[PDB]
């Protein structure tokens, strides 16, 4: 499907640069996305309230205690938690859960850039929603989850073997493969469409090394086996079309700060692109660069160096 386009307004904007912090965590920011004036569209029946409060014993993030749960508010942060925890609905939340995740890509991005904007990098943790809210489940699963089919069952035959990212799956022989991929052929399709996408990519940088007031350009690169036949996503459980994107960024984690940040698509067999940040304050400093994916997990690379001030 195709997610009708919006602009976040002006006034959403606002209201997250006032609710999000250099400290906010991912629960934090799973409450200010769902209190997006956006969702207002989104319908709230009679008789919900009470099913979301049941729902809500069953899912790991509290909605802020002292906050009136009658607000559409309460629908988004509890029916989200129950996408990422696979939950089963009824049918008209079913509804209403497409059409809150119909908006959530550029409000996740919106946080993104508010807290990237602002050298914040718990943005890093905004990118780890922006993949959940793609793939259905928490950051904190079993990575293999987000393939398509894999049940609790090849979970476990994935365990046994040792097998544990998608990457293993592939690296497998044959028919320790077929062990592991007990589907029908319909399900293998699906499967297949999505190993076939999923990205690898090799992440590597260089410099001018010396020096400060100014800006120093670094150079990084990000290279894939194979240039993808495209880059659209393949999601079970996000109902509509999505491009894959990444998001370069530079920072300093004892400061937990944001140098600099870029969005790119890796749609080459080999790319590379420069970001330009200031240049710190001297003595030293142990910095890190990463390259997160906005539509899978655990795809994500990094490298830390350490620039001599």
């Amino acid at each position: 499907l195709i997610a009708s386009h919006y602009g976040v307004s002006f006034f959403t904007i606002q209201s997250f640069v006032s609710s999000l912090s250099n400290t906010s965590t991912l629960k934090n920011m799973l409450y200010v996305l769902s209190t997006a004036v956006e969702f207002e569209s989104v319908p709230l029946r009679k008789g919900d309230r009470a099913l979301l409060v049941k729902l809500s014993k069953r899912l790991p993030l509290r909605f802020p205690e002292h906050t009136s749960s009658g607000s559409v508010s309460f629908k988004v942060f509890l029916l989200l938690q129950a996408y990422f925890s696979r939950l089963e609905l009824p049918v008209d939340f079913q509804n209403d859960l497409k059409d809150i995740l119909e908006k959530v890509v550029p409000l996740i991005n919106v946080v993104v850039d508010i807290l990237s904007a602002n050298g914040y990098l718990n943005a890093t943790t905004a990118m780890d929603l922006a993949q959940m809210l793609i793939q259905g489940v928490w950051d904190v699963d079993n990575p293999l989850r987000q393939i398509p089919h894999f049940n609790n069952k090849i979970l476990e035959k994935c365990k046994e073997i040792n097998v544990e990212t998608v990457y293993d799956i592939m690296a497998l022989e044959d028919e320790e493969r077929d062990e592991i991929l007990t589907l029908t052929d319909s399900q293998l399709a699906q499967v297949a469409a999505f190993v076939n996408n999923y990205p690898n990519v090799e992440l590597t940088y260089s410099l001018n090394n010396s020096d400060s007031g100014v800006k120093q350009k670094i150079t990084i690169q990000l290279t894939r086996d194979v240039e993808p036949e495209n880059l659209q996503v393949t999601s079970e459980k996000y109902p509509f079309d999505k491009l894959e994107s990444w998001w370069l960024v530079l920072g300093e984690v004892s400061k937990k700060e944001l140098y600099a940040i870029k969005k790119v698509t890796l749609n080459k067999e080999t790319q590379q692109y420069e970001l330009e940040f200031d240049t710190p304050t001297s003595g030293k400093h142990n910095l890190t660069i990463w390259c997160v994916c906005d539509s899978y997990l655990d795809a994500d690379k990094e490298l830390s160096f350490e620039i001599n001030v």
